[PDB]
């Protein structure tokens, strides 16, 4: 674990202060959002509701362009945890409460406003998971920037990239911003410490400087991996050493079959993926279409022949379809 100096520090302040656009679906007019000004007002409710907040963490690729400038993998994924207690159904509701209530805030026009039409207007996404050692929600707002509210109780530590498992304590600045009479500066700012879900916090940034793919657990991959590690491929990012890599490529693309054996399936997958990451970018949605049958063409088993081709087949038409239209 390390302390961001005053160049991680500050560029961590112009992303929580960054004016972020929320499209409205309908009539509703676009919101002009802020990562600061969200925080605060979703856990104050939360904390008024009867609700602890333990810790207000930033993940996605938003920690590691403040970690790094420019790093390559962009900062379109503006991603809130939120470290908040869920014990029974009641509080899962309150958490849709707060986060609906602070959307009725960045709004001066006529319209009708209900917690139903600001779901059905700014939420594009919302998944409710409460189990064994699983347990928290999600909600997404419109991406045109994505902006990502997570409220996890306890998580079943996931697996992620070394490059992308950044994490980054807000409280320390959360403080600062409600108790401070001078804007944050080089001689006087917060210590903000920022942490690394994937084991040494040093090892992790040494990946992220010198662009190297890497990983200590392999064993919790899952259906996903393939595409991560593909969206680093076509993002030139290079493995640790090609030898094992090779390893990993077959148990990526054996664990991608499992969950997705239909293949009307896998497509749904392909086709959402493709429109998050690469929206607006014709060759890197071929880019990494290409990428990505390269991988599957190299590492999938001679037992799995029969997905290959099949797959091999729905990368290569879903190519033929984004270099037409």
């Amino acid at each position: 674990f390390s302390v961001l100096n005053w160049d991680q520090v500050s560029r961590l302040h112009e992303v929580l202060t960054e004016v972020v656009p929320i499209h409205g679906r309908g009539n509703f007019p676009t919101l002009e959002i802020t990562l600061k000004d969200i925080v605060q007002t979703v856990r104050s409710r939360l904390e008024e509701a009867g609700i602890k907040v333990h810790d207000v963490r930033l993940n996605g690729s938003a920690a590691g362009h403040v970690l790094v400038k420019d790093n390559g993998l962009g900062c379109k994924d503006l991603d809130l945890i939120f470290h908040v207690a869920l014990p029974t159904e009641a509080e899962f509701q309150l958490v849709r409460d707060v986060v609906l209530c602070s959307l009725l805030n960045f709004l001066v026009n006529k319209l009708k406003i209900s917690p139903v039409t600001l779901k059905e207007a700014y939420v594009q996404k919302l998944v409710k998971v409460c189990t064994d050692t699983d347990r928290w929600s999600l909600i997404s707002l419109s991406n045109k920037k994505n902006v990502e509210l997570k409220f996890v109780d306890s998580i079943r530590r996931q697996f992620e990239f070394s490059v992308d498992s950044f994490q980054i304590i807000l409280d320390s600045l959360l403080f600062f911003y409600d108790c401070s009479n001078n804007p944050i500066s080089e001689h006087f700012h917060p210590t903000v410490i920022g942490e690394s879900m994937y084991g040494d916090f040093e090892e992790a940034f040494d990946h992220l400087q010198n662009r190297l793919i890497a990983t200590k657990n392999p064993e919790e991959i899952r259906g996903g991996g393939l595409l991560k590690y593909s969206n680093l491929l076509v993002r030139d990012f290079r493995p640790t050493d090609q030898e094992e890599i090779k390893t990993l490529e077959r148990y990526m693309c054996s664990r991608f079959f499992i969950d997705f054996p239909d293949i009307l399936e896998q497509q749904r997958k392909l086709e959402t993926y493709l429109q998050n990451h690469f929206a607006e970018e014709e060759r890197s949605k071929y880019d990494y279409l290409m990428i990505l049958r390269r991988v599957v063409n190299e590492s999938t088993v001679c037992l799995m022949g029969h997905e290959r081709r099949q797959t091999l087949n729905l990368i290569s038409l879903l190519a033929l379809r984004v270099l037409a239209e």
